[PDB]
């Protein structure tokens, strides 16, 4: 089924780079937060948002000799205000379909005038 | 307007206490995630749920000579397998209506044999 990790009207002011900080729609941290969703499953996550393009971000820090993974995804595709991300898409760029490891889940902008404004995340289950 | 904050099917096992930690249907940190409401308006939350009873903690760490604060608060009232929290309520709860030092926000069960069922969380401002 269909699950709501958000619904409203979110808006994040970002117009250029070079700032230290990005700022974020929505964020997770899997080791600190009870999960709304199931990472185990085949999975998209979809978002509708105007303003500003968008990324999902799966990222793992540093650990030990293990390196940083900062998996920053363009949507799989865009169709009527919607962008989709899969989560083959996010294993190939996160290295591996094992999320045992990570460490956030952010959905951010990229830099615009206007900001980016996210009404609705969902995660669905393909399995 | 109303925010979902989630809507799907998550489910809590928690059948007594004594064991040492107590698991969430959900939880957010505001210090470390982007916020989906807004703290300073007047709100409630309000929670579709089945199974156990249902509380709401706001929760601020020990920092030097401030104490922890764990605001543990039951229902301002329950209807129709939904539970309200007002803001008003949480204050009391936490000593002030100023969340500007807040650390956690979690929904838990009590509990009980089947575990807890949350199907949907919303942010509502009153305000």
């Amino acid at each position: 089924g269909d699950i709501v990790l958000f619904s409203g009207s979110k808006h994040v002011e970002f117009t250029d780079w070079g700032g230290t900080d990005w700022p974020s729609a929505y964020e997770l941290q899997p080791p600190y937060q009870t999960m709304p969703f199931d990472l185990n499953k085949n999975f998209e996550i979809k978002v509708d948002y105007s303003g500003a393009d968008i990324v999902l971000i799966f990222a793992r820090w540093e650990h030990g000799s293990k390196p940083q993974i900062w998996a920053q995804i363009s949507p799989y595709y865009v169709v009527d205000g919607t962008a989709v991300f899969t989560k083959e898409q996010i294993a190939k760029a996160y290295g591996s379909d094992d999320f045992s490891d990570l460490d956030y889940i952010g959905v951010k902008p990229l830099p615009s005038a206007d900001g980016m404004t996210v009404t609705k995340i969902v995660a669905s289950y393909t399995s």
